[PDB]
């Protein structure tokens, strides 16, 4: 559906907005943060979702959903709490909650 597309490229958007710091909005650089695949499974961040968007790689709203929870998920296992990336995800968990209930209850009336 066009209108599944059209939503969850909105909501990404939404998304996006809560991380007024580009913080998440590209993955994790690797060269300086060498050990990161040491401990993180999947790493996740705004634009590989986009990408998956854009090639039709979420088809339901779980998958989507799943992905954003993994920004948040990774930067608090990886990142120390005394940092700003661990506050930062604190933060968008609840922000980016909210974003992603309203999107699923307009998701639920397709
Ligand atoms: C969510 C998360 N988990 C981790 C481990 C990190 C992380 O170390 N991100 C990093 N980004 C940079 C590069 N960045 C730095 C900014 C200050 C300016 C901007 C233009 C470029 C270096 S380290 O982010």
């Amino acid at each position: 559906l066009t209108p599944f597309l059209i939503l969850l490229r909105k909501t990404l958007e939404q998304l996006q907005e809560k991380d007024t710091g580009n913080i998440f909005s590209e993955p994790v650089p690797l060269s300086e943060v060498p050990d990161y695949l040491d401990h993180i499974k999947k790493p996740m961040d705004f634009f590989t979702m986009k990408q998956n968007l854009e090639a039709y790689r979420y088809l339901n709203f779980d998958d989507f959903e799943e992905d954003f929870n993994l920004i948040v998920s990774n930067c608090l296992k990886y990142n120390a709490k005394d940092t700003i990336f661990y506050r930062a995800a604190v933060r968008l968990r609840e922000q980016g909650g909210a974003v992603l209930r309203q999107a699923r209850r307009q998701a639920e009336k397709m």
